């Protein structure tokens, strides 16, 4: 092992020679520990979101948001019993089939320095672009800095020897202030994952129509359509399944599978993506911020199974090891395997393949997929039960003993995915839009948070500003946030441009990040790019921009129909007009 990770070890010994030491009391039981050094340490309420939502103020989750993968924590620090000889036959079958399905059209290729820098600078718009960026590390300096791209180069010439000597990653135990020199090394690993294997997320391997169970470029507005469209197809109950922390349950197994990709890459690009697979994703080292009785320490720990939760790649394998997995139990529920069949270290791969090859496109249309995050209909209710290979991978269930049955819906809109629910709204002209839902005591929280500390009311009003306009989109059939984003709206300068970011998620597409009319885009995202809105219409008025029914709001968390909304309704145009004042002389619109 230390023939891999050694030269990393060596020069964060070297570099922190003064602190380093081995403390024979470190925490960690399935990570290997090398030493610790000495170190440094360091959310803010937004103002304008909570004046504006008044009833919300100390509502359980909206207060516990304030305060509350990166986190090491216990379950980090565990390991996932080995698979038996014929899962990991199964598994090495359909991951062999599956890339083979994956690259039927597209060639993997290399990603560049300009698409990093691009990248970058186009997010580096809406704040932060990485947990590493600090007020004086800031990624943008970096991309535009040379020095940065010498490194890569010398990293890169390390790589193509098989070699390893700064590719690292950081993890939670107040982030530790760094040298330039460390966070260029971490920025540095980022872009050579992101170099070797950031053409699956570029060039879109899990889009739907690329991956058929992928959601991957969607966007939230498709993703109840999406599952709308997979009830339509006949089968069983739609089954969505949590996994009880996806990452820590990736196997050695399931890494040597997602490495199969490197067979369908040219000769410069297979050696460069062989390194990041070997060197890094299979052979880790991880620097963990710990706090001591004394001070603030980093612990050097290492591993070989489990997915690099921090590393570039992460979407994408996850998505195809469950994509895989959901093969697999779709295989058990349909007798294709056996408890023997898992069991037998000379499973015959005829079956599994003629399944394969005759079923598995049609298998893989029937799943949603999005990382851990999966939605399967089956071709009847056998896979409620068929636990063994699901189990035997290491995918255990969240919150229920292994052998109990999973229960599924036979109603799409009561099915969970990408921490929503969806639902089919009429509109007053008949057509019907399926939009996307979730509590709202969860989005109002959200909203409420500022991204860090010494932000002028302009930039607070601005992120506020984006946090409206993204519920106009996205949320407009709730009452009280349709209410709350025209408040917002009223209370913010008209031509101040919404900035940073009010989601991190992969299905978010950011429509919102505009000074363009709101109804306006909601009618391009709703009507014109809508490709299950078969009548193309504009709607001309809010009015005619439906919302749930009355039951359907209140049962997702609606405060209408309390003493407390009305009071908040009425009296809204005093507290716009407070924010207006601190704000101060500026062009205001009334959107009440
Ligand atoms: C673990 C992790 O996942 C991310 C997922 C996305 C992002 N942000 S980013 O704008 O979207 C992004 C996504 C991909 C790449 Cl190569 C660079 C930057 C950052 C992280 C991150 C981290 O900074 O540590
Ligand atoms: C916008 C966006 O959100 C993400 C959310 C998650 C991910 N997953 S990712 O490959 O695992 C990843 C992991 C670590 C880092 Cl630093 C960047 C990206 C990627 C993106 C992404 C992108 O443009 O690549
Ligand atoms: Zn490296
Ligand atoms: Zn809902």
């Amino acid at each position: 092992n230390m023939d891999v990770i050694g030269e990393r070890i060596k020069r964060i010994k070297e570099e922190h020679n003064s602190t380093w030491h081995y403390d024979d009391e470190n925490p960690y039981k399935t990570w290997a520990y090398h030493g610790s050094y000495e170190v440094k340490a360091t959310s803010m309420i937004n103002g304008v979101v909570k004046l504006l939502t008044k009833p919300w103020d100390v509502v359980p989750m909206v207060t516990q948001m304030a305060m509350t993968q990166r986190v090491f924590k216990e379950k980090v620090d565990t390991r996932t019993p080995r698979p038996l000889p014929g899962t990991r036959k199964v598994m090495e079958i359909t991951a062999e089939w599956l890339w083979r399905t994956l690259g039927r059209n597209k060639r993997p290729r290399l990603c560049t320095r300009e698409e990093f820098t691009k990248k970058v600078r186009t997010n580096a718009a809406m704040g932060a672009v990485f947990t590493e960026e600090n007020q004086w590390d800031s990624a943008k300096a970096a991309v535009e800095d040379e020095e940065f791209w010498k490194l890569v180069d010398r990293e890169r010439e390390l790589h193509k020897l098989g070699k390893c000597g700064s590719c690292v990653y950081n993890m939670m135990g107040g982030k530790a202030k760094g040298s330039r020199a460390i966070w260029y090394m971490w920025l540095g690993v980022r872009y050579l994952e992101f170099e070797a294997l950031g053409f699956l997320n570029e060039d879109h391997w899990f889009s739907r129509e690329n991956s058929y169970s992928g959601v991957e470029g969607e966007g939230l507005h498709k993703l109840g359509y999406i599952l709308r469209d997979i009830s339509k197809i006949p089968g069983g109950a739609m089954y969505a399944d949590d996994t009880a922390g996806w990452d820590t349950r990736i196997t050695e197994d399931d890494l040597h599978n997602e490495e199969k990709i490197i067979q369908q890459m040219d000769p410069e690009h297979r050696q460069l993506a062989n390194a990041i697979f070997k060197l890094t994703y299979q052979n880790k080292v991880v620097k963990v911020q710990r706090p001591t009785p004394t001070g603030t320490v980093m612990d050097i720990i290492s591993r070989k199974d489990q997915r690099g939760s921090g590393q570039v790649g992460t979407y994408g394998l996850n998505t195809f090891t469950n994509m895989e997995a959901q093969l697999v139990r779709q295989m058990e529920g349909e007798g294709v395997l056996t408890k023997a069949d898992l069991e037998n270290p000379h499973l015959l791969e005829k079956k599994i393949t003629q399944w394969l090859e005759t079923k598995g496109v049609e298998r893989l249309k029937r799943m949603a997929i999005s990382g851990d995050d999966c939605v399967v209909k089956p071709i009847d209710d056998r896979f409620a039960n068929a636990l063994l290979a699901l189990n035997d991978m290491g995918k255990v269930r969240k919150d229920i003993p292994q052998w109990q049955p999973s229960k599924g819906w036979h109603d799409w809109q009561q099915v969970p995915f990408c921490s929503h629910h969806f639902h089919e709204l009429i509109m007053k002209d008949g057509r019907k839009l399926v939009v996307p839902c979730r509590p709202q005591d969860e989005l109002i929280g959200r909203a409420r948070i500022s991204q860090g500390a010494g932000w002028s009311l302009r930039e607070t009003a601005c992120l506020g500003k984006a946090y409206a306009q993204m519920w106009s989109l996205m949320y407009f059939h709730r009452r009280d946030l349709r209410l709350a984003s025209n408040a917002i709206c009223s209370a913010v300068p008209v031509h101040w441009v919404p900035t940073s970011r009010t989601t991190w998620s992969i299905h978010a597409h950011h429509q919102w990040m505009t000074t363009e009319d709101m109804l306006t885009v909601w009618n391009r995202v709703w009507i014109e790019e809508n490709p299950w809105m078969e009548d193309k219409t504009p709607v001309t008025t809010w009015e005619n921009v439906p919302y749930l029914g009355k039951r359907e709001d209140q049962w997702c968390g609606s405060l209408i129909g309390l003493t407390s909304r009305a009071t908040w309704a009425q009296n809204i145009p005093t507290a716009i007009q407070q924010v207006r004042s601190l704000i101060g002389n500026e062009e205001f619109l009334d959107y009440m």
